[PDB]
């Protein structure tokens, strides 16, 4: 059962602006997605202080970067709080409507795309380098779900049947044909050290075979 939804016009217009605008500093996408995972891990860590049983789906709090050249995919995994079905379908999109309006107004007044995080809509920077994004997520209170969009105005949500996650969020970036530089170990290491050196969770960069 695959459900198809339309993006809000403002979010769709944001994704077009990200996809079409000429902007060479594309490497900031990794800073934003890693920043998103750190916040998800903060939320499960805070909630587990007043409730130790929330960590029954996994005690470890970490971020893993997994490149795959055969699939041409870069996967950012965290064991954060995850997102529910309502988070994917409309909760997180409606929050982003106000940040998108402010982000677009800032752009015409002299800002650039690298400040996208300051408006809380950093996730969409993934489309700087990916033609399709797959998000697999498992919240403690909901089932495992797969979100997917190739932009163009729509996204899909379905119950995930793959490997069970326990808890967290898996962002799979199906990279563009000319963005495979972000599969290189030495390139990922440089971006992590430059933009995310003080993240308070262990970041493991996986090596390919
Ligand atoms: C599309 C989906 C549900 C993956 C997200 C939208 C927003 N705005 C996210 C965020 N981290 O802000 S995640």
């Amino acid at each position: 059962e695959v459900e198809t939804f339309a993006f809000q016009a403002e979010i769709a217009q944001l994704m077009s602006l990200i996809i079409n605008t000429f902007y060479s500093n594309k490497e900031i996408f990794l800073r934003e997605l890693i920043s998103n995972s750190s916040d998800a891990l903060d939320k499960i860590r805070y909630e587990s202080l007043t409730d130790p049983s929330k960590l029954d789906s996994g005690k470890e709090l970490h971020i893993n970067l997994i490149p795959n050249k055969q699939d041409r995919t870069l996967t950012i995994v965290d064991t954060g709080i995850g997102m529910t079905k309502a988070d994917l379908i409309n909760n997180l999109g409606t929050i982003a409507k106000s940040g998108t309006k402010a982000f677009m107004e800032a752009l015409q007044a002299g800002a650039d795309i690298s400040m996208i995080g300051q408006f809380g809509v950093g996730f969409y920077s993934a489309y700087l380098v990916a033609e399709k994004v797959t998000v697999i997520t498992k919240h403690n209170d909901d089932e495992q779900y797969a979100w997917e969009s190739s932009a163009g105005g729509s996204f899909t949500v379905r119950t995930d049947t793959g490997e069970p996650m326990g808890r967290g969020t898996k962002v799979i970036l199906h990279l563009k044909e000319d963005q495979t530089e972000y599969l290189e170990e030495r390139r990922i290491k440089e971006i992590v050290k430059k933009h995310s050196q003080f993240i308070g969770y262990p970041i493991t960069l996986f090596v390919e075979k």
